[PDB]
């Protein structure tokens, strides 16, 4: 049940028009510096993985993955970058939809 939304909320965020950096892995061979700075690299399609094959336990576990994606971004991105203003407005849309639902 707590997953059945997760299922909605991952859709949404896949289907909204600031997810175009979120939808496959950074690929680090191909961004200077992405690997030096972070460790625990998530994209919508690992987390989309991951919760087709029941691997998110909880709720929590869920919202721990769609955060580094945002935490990440805004680590490695300035704000003023189309990528780092990407990521402050899913991050805006993922805690909407998260606080109507939780
Ligand atoms: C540019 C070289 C490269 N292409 C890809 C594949 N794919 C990754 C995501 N993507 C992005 O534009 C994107 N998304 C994020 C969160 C970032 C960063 C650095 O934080 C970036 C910069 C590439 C579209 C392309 N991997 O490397």
């Amino acid at each position: 049940s707590d997953l059945t939304f997760c299922e909605i909320i991952l859709m949404e965020m896949e289907s909204h028009d600031a997810a175009w950096p979120f939808l496959e892995p950074v690929n680090p061979r191909l961004v200077s510096g992405y690997r030096r700075i972070i460790k625990n690299p998530m994209d919508f399609s690992t987390m989309r993985e991951r919760l087709s094959r029941g691997g998110y336990t909880s709720s929590e576990e869920f919202a721990a993955d769609a955060l580094l994606v945002f935490d990440n971004c805004q680590t490695f991105n300035e704000d003023d970058s189309e990528v780092g203003k990407a990521g402050h407005i899913m991050r805006r849309f993922f805690e909407s939809r998260w606080e109507e639902f939780y």
